């Protein structure tokens, strides 16, 4: 793959030149507000020590408290967390929620840690960054390798230092102040975004076949919402294998099978498939829901889809963007399509601060309102600048951050 | 009387066994988070010193900031405040408001103190606990022997240490950020709770006679709400005496007489009664609205009511529960029936942190909604466990607190 | 044994009557500033939970930050910690160090917990009281069942909440800011106190035989300091056994045996004896160095010593005091004789605050100066009030605290 | 040449291996406590923006508040700051002052910036890190490109956020709480260290010729102190040129020349010299006083000196260590030889806490005592481990840091 931060900076530079941003402002907007790397050392269950480095990149807070998840994944590194944090700054601005961008992570493999070890690691990480995050400062959330239980531990340990602070972290369990709809939000939002795009062509999800890479929090709920809107999901992969069915996979049955600890390749309602063949599978629509950088100069020519919906963060690098453009492929960008998560996190934060929770229908209605407005704004920018969808979104968010930055000023 | 904490712990033990709680979880849930006892010394108006001991027992905060009133009464002691604080943990969970449980108090008799002395004592108590309470930590309120003027002093003294903090205490005067409906909330909620129970029997308040022990914040508004629904209030007592009328007392006239500094025994619309005969008075419904432990093994066999509505905290001890069960008496438990006060306190707190107030119709509609949902949940819980109303409520709240506790976890 | 707080309060009342304190002042001085009880729950090494109640009693801060140790012992309870905290208030005032009194503890048996469990318990206790202690607020230290390693964990955990705070706790390891001389300070000060007393009779430590109950931090260093000054230590006990030698035990050899995990009853340089006979052993001087209340009305009549030096806190109850007085026994009281520990803790705190350390010769020279001045002040007070040594010291401390209290005043 | 952090980590691994440190302890000690990178953007005098990245690497605080300077230099980058911060941890431990290690910097070139721009940049950097530093947390100081005026601005800006905090930074101007002797301290300590080393051969500074690379705060005061001890300084260089005199340079005259804005090349008391030939000059003693890594695999074979005194931080990489060892060259390591600056910074910090300032002789005599004891400790370590001087110092410091770390423990 191309370096994640090289890739994201190329997109940033391209969006800057479209806006004609002042080069000094551009440099400021590139540099993160604050990068934090902390030692995270815990005792394992047997008493022996293990040490990790935890990252929290606080990229920009011009538009509000910083926002973005925490990734537990062995390939977490500073370039990846910096790219993801920068993308959070643009994404929060695309959907126009009052947040800036941050991201955190620990280079561990959760499969290799017991649940008590994962809890200790999460608490120690929180101890090491508690003074640098906060309800109006920087509010984490899940990402790959973390979930609502992880967020419970963050809330619990943070609150020892600062009092009960439900709004310090989102994606919480419902019974600890979480929001109805947040578990499903990213996948649902991907489908709202996809519906909005397809309507421009006079088409619907039910007209299309879909291939999905990754089957975790994003991939499961995306697949479910696609299936319920009549889409034909013809292939699904995850880290362990994959399953295909040209007639469409019964996603309801597939999810039930997964919840029983079944593996994709063993699902009886399709054919086991090599997961290394997922991205080049025949389909109308490809939805990467796992790692970034997976569409690159080596495989972009072999993509068969006419639409790519970026549910994962930065699945497509700029070399692939160019190849896929010349192939006639249309790419709905991450900073729009996957923003349902952070948008419903904003609603969770609002409910916590207000001391009163919303029903799930109100959460999703507001989510759809935000995704609809953002798409209309992206459309208008694409027309103004005669640019592609990625740049329509990137320039929309970049300009909103630039405006707030310029209003705040530069004197000491 | 039975020791209050022995009594309340016996009920906790019984509810824990119905739920099959793990014994180590049970032990943690019994132990208070933090017990605080502080010297409170003031100059009296003549300059001489008096020293009191103030309490704030913080029992459990798994479900949110702790909540519970402050009692000024001569029998305030550690066991009583611990029992009350534990009941707040279950009560907040029964009505499903995002609070844990706490309680405070001072062993004094307010009638013996001037209004300037009460103010000094209140401000000194606040000075001694300010660092332990807070909007998102522990939020007091009135109880026996305190009122909205007490809360105004707490607010005012607390705000010297932390800035304007209206949400630090509830039961405030309207002109200092209090909620419409809060003064009447506990007594009105008692009547909503009672109507909900009686509907299960195809009966209304207007079918019944009522005897009420105590005639302060809870007893007055309960009596008023009963009277306005056609209930016959045939006996009322307070510390100083009692009055009866088997035809029903004109509660509007009784309240006017009280407001004029009249004594119950002197009311011309009834007959003076020995207050010691109140609990055993001939009535359909007995509502204790004063001290706890007043129904016990020595008088329970003499109760004539078929319903007991626990407006007071813990008026019936476990020995009396058994005796009254064998008499066919139905007891609507404190942790449900009197939760209207803490419920509207939640609404007050919400109005304060949100910086915007509600009208009284909204307050009371939501109070009714919360009291109805809780009763319906208690009923279902009774069916699930084939248990009495007390255990239906106690297990409902205990289970919710256990669920939050287990999510939060145990590592340091 | 008499209740520890009943015993200590009887002494307080006796001293108050000697001074003629105003009854309202007296009542205020008795009541603790703040009593704290906190849940302390940890996972054991096998993951199962254990729950303890931790105590910090903050008795009085009129003269400065509160000071006193943390006891891990199965008989720790509120009465014991209240008595100990009150004694620290008088003791700090007897030696005229600028501290008030406090004490903490957990009712546990350290021998039944692994070293990792003891660390987690210590860290959780610190998390539960961190907001209540502080360099200028309340500074803990060791007591029975805790040591410098315990203090290292308190320092380390506290510093996560408040930054590096070496002066928040004393008795630290040298490599974490501890003071030279602090490990030996209580036993050495016992010897300085004893030498001051014996000079009044024209006697030396080398003239006397000694029996010592307890052989931990206080007993080992006391025995060593006596041995090195030619005193004959004829009996030593601990919780598992006892050893005697009428010619004097070779304490250097006894300590080496202890350091090799030997038991007292097995030491080859004496005869085994029943530890239940230690306090009635023939000797000139009896030094209790373990639990309180061990000299009581059931054994005081059989004591054979002419001098009792109270190294332990409150080893002699007031019934035993009277019996022993009538036997001609002279008792050098705890609040003077064992104050070397807290005095060198003061020096440790000063060194930490000043940022540089003293050598051991300077520590011990200053310790001797403090113990000499205190004894001279005690003698003077005994002459003024024609009272015994205990009351001379107790009234000296109580009067100093009363002075500071009256200067601070009582208005809000 | 070699990467600064690769180099320093090789030395750490070598010292770890000598000590036999467990791999899990070794890994923890390598990882910094906290790495911080912050945007520092200011308006230039003409109003146009410039943006820099500022660093504060907090490597280890086991032994106390972290300590280390701030470098303004165009080659400042994360690897350099990390290496320097790690060296501060070992250095502080070598001289046995109660500090851990940190370092900061900004990748600017001060010659580019006006004095008002340098002030704004320093103040903005302070605004960005004030929450990270503090009297008992992390105390900065000068380094390359900064001076006492830089420290005045840090103090002034920091104090807006936290009140007057003289001890938050050392190297301050004398008129704002600085210490006499601090300006000259690093160079004077270099000479104390050198005198101690040469005494092991029965030789003195006055027996040797010297070449000095760098002529700033370290190089000028090192040159002056060597000159005043009869040393023959035959060559001196800085960034702009160099000067040699085989008969010895009149350093007093050279320092007046420099104070007159003269360049080394113009000095009439010498012959101008290519500065690229400084390190290979014909001398007995080479003293690097500028950048790190200047002695490497490319030029170590060409060094003619028989002694290298490391005044600069990490002037010699491990490839050159091996080459020079083979040529019989003795290298006195940075973590010992240049520790006079941080030692007198410790004295400055103590004076600020004490509230009174020492005379210069007291400072320098105490500095000499610290440098003499450290050298004796190093020699003992070399003998114990049969290792070179660098490892004698590195293991002495590393062991002290390990010991404090192990005392503190690992549970959360
Ligand atoms: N969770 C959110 O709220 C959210 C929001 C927006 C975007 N995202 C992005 O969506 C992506 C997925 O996050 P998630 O929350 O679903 O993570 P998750 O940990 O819940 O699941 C990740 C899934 O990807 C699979 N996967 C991992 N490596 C793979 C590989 N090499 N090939 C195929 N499958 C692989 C895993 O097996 C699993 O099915 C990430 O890029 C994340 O940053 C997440
Ligand atoms: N106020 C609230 O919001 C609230 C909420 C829930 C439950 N409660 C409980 O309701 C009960 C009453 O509290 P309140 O707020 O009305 O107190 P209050 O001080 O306003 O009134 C107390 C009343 O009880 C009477 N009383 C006291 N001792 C009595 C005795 N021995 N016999 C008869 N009457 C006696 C007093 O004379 C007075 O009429 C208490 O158990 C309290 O904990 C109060
Ligand atoms: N450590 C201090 O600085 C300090 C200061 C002043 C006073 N004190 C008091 O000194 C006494 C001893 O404290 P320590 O620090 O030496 O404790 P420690 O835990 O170091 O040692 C306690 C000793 O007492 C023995 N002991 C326990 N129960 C016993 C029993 N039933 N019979 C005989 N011996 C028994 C133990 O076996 C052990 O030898 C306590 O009263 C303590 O409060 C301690
Ligand atoms: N200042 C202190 O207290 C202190 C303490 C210990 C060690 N050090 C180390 O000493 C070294 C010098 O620091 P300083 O305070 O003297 O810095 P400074 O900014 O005062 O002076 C640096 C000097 O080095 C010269 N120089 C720069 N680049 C050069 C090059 N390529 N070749 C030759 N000369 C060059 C400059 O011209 C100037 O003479 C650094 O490694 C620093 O980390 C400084
Ligand atoms: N996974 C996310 O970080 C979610 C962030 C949030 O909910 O705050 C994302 O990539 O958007
Ligand atoms: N009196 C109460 O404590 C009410 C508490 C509140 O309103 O917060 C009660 O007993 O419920
Ligand atoms: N063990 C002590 O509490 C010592 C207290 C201290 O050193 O601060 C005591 O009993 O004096
Ligand atoms: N220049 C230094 O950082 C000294 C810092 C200090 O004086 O604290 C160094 O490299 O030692
Ligand atoms: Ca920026
Ligand atoms: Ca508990
Ligand atoms: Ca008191
Ligand atoms: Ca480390
Ligand atoms: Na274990």
């Amino acid at each position: 793959a191309m370096n994640a931060l090289v890739a994201t900076n190329r997109n940033f530079q391209r969006a800057s030149r479209i806006l004609g941003l002042d080069s000094k402002l551009e440099k400021s907007l590139l540099i993160p507000y604050r990068e934090i790397k902390v030692e995270c050392t815990i005792p394992k269950d047997d008493g022996s020590l293990v040490s990790y480095v935890g990252f929290r990149i606080q990229h920009d807070n011009a538009r509000g408290p910083m926002k973005g998840g925490i990734r537990y994944h062995p390939e977490v590194d500073p370039d990846e967390v910096n790219a993801l944090a920068q993308l959070m700054t643009w994404k929060t601005a695309v959907v126009d929620i009052p947040y800036g961008g941050a991201k955190g992570g620990i280079g561990c493999n959760p499969k290799d840690l017991s649940i008590s070890e994962l809890e200790r690691l999460t608490r120690v990480f929180t101890q090491k960054i508690h003074d640098l995050i906060g309800i109006h400062r920087d509010v984490p959330a899940p990402d790959m390798g973390t979930n609502s239980q992880t967020m419970a531990w963050i809330l619990d340990e943070y609150s020892k230092f600062h009092g009960h602070s439900p709004a310090v972290v989102t994606g919480k369990p419902i019974d600890l102040g979480g929001s109805l709809g947040r578990e499903a939000a990213t996948g649902l939002g991907v489908v709202f975004a996809t519906e909005a795009l397809f309507a421009e062509y006079g088409k619907s999800i039910s007209d299309m076949t879909f291939a999905i890479q990754g089957f975790g929090n994003v991939g499961t709920w995306a697949a479910k919402a696609i299936f319920e809107r009549g889409g034909k999901v013809v292939a699904v992969s995850d880290i362990n294998g994959a399953i295909s069915n040209p007639n469409g996979i019964d996603i309801a049955a597939l999810l039930k099978h997964k919840a029983g600890n079944g593996s994709l390749k063993d699902f009886s309602g399709g054919d086991a498939m090599n997961p290394n063949d997922l991205l080049v599978h025949d389909c109308d629509v490809l939805i990467p829901c796992a790692l970034g950088g997976v569409l690159n100069k080596e495989n972009a020519n072999d993509v068969k889809a006419k639409f790519i919906i970026e549910a994962a963060n930065h699945p497509t690098d700029p070399d692939a963007d160019e190849i896929l453009s010349k192939k006639g492929v249309i790419i709905l960008p991450d900073v729009y399509a996957n923003a349902g998560g952070v948008t419903v996190s904003y609603f969770e934060w609002v409910q916590n601060i207000q001391g009163f929770m919303w029903d799930e229908e109100k959460v999703n209605q507001e989510l759809k309102r935000y995704m609809t407005k953002a798409f209309n704004d992206i459309k208008a920018n694409c027309k103004t600048h005669n640019c592609d969808l990625r740049m329509g979104a990137f320039t929309l968010g970049l300009n909103r951050v630039a405006r707030a930055t310029l209003l705040r000023g530069w004197e000491a």
